């Protein structure tokens, strides 16, 4: 349901992004206001990602 997969690797930028690496799966809490970043949590944390940079698994 909340269930993503990351498309590429996101080296975190600012203190509230999360590093994600390729092919990992994520859980969305939400997104910001414009939908360009997105809040998931993953087996290494939680914070900020950009949206386009994950999409939904089953």
């Amino acid at each position: 349901p909340n269930l993503f997969v990351a498309l590429y690797d996101f080296v975190a930028s600012g203190d509230n992004t999360l590093s994600i690496t390729k092919g990992e799966k994520l859980r969305v809490l939400g997104y910001n206001q414009t939908g360009e970043w997105c809040e998931a949590q993953t087996k290494n944390g939680q914070g900020w990602v950009p949206s386009n940079y994950i999409t939904p698994v089953n």
